[PDB]
């Protein structure tokens, strides 16, 4: 459970990242792969990329990013009361893309970096820990979605 002052940390840096939801797709997408290559080979259509001019220029994997962070940011927006939303997230991930919950921390990774390397004055130690807070909440939640669905994280 995240502070009144975390969450608004969270929607307030989050409100930063909705300015270019595609970009900031790409880039948390390039970190991702580029720290753990077996990510990108979950990602069946996009393991062609060889570079990351390939990457940025290609408008599936733009629109994927969008769709994902759109999600992400929804969920954050309920400040925790997101299981109306994580259900179905984790119906397609658990029984579906078969994403395990360690690939989940290698995005929330990826994800803090980007933040971090496009607003940094927006997201200092107290914002950077804020989000991280949420975003262990979100895989916390998810988990347990995912056993109850059968097969583990
Ligand atoms: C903040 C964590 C992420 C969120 C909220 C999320 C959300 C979504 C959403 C909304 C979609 C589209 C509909 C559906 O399939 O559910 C999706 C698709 C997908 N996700 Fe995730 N994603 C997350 C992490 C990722 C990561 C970490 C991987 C791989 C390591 C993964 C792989 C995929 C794949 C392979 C698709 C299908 C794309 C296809 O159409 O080609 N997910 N995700
Ligand atoms: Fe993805």
């Amino acid at each position: 459970v995240l502070s009144e002052g975390e969450w608004q940390l969270v929607l307030h840096v989050w409100a930063k990242v909705e300015a270019d939801v595609a970009g900031h797709g790409q880039d948390i997408h390039i970190r991702l792969f580029k720290s753990h290559p077996e990510t990108l080979e979950k990602h069946d259509r996009f393991k062609h990329l060889k570079t990351e001019a390939e990457m940025k220029a290609s408008e599936d994997l733009k629109k994927h990013g969008v769709t994902e962070l759109t999600a992400l940011g929804a969920i954050l927006k309920k400040k925790g009361h997101h299981e109306a939303e994580l259900k179905p997230l984790a119906q397609s991930h658990a029984t579906k893309h078969k994403i395990p919950i360690k690939y989940l921390e290698f995005i929330s990774e990826a994800i803090i970096h980007v933040l971090h390397s496009r607003h940094p004055g927006d997201f200092g130690a107290d914002a950077q820990g804020a989000m991280n807070k949420a975003l262990e909440l979100f895989r916390k939640d998810i988990a347990a979605k995912y056993k109850e669905l059968g097969y583990q994280g």
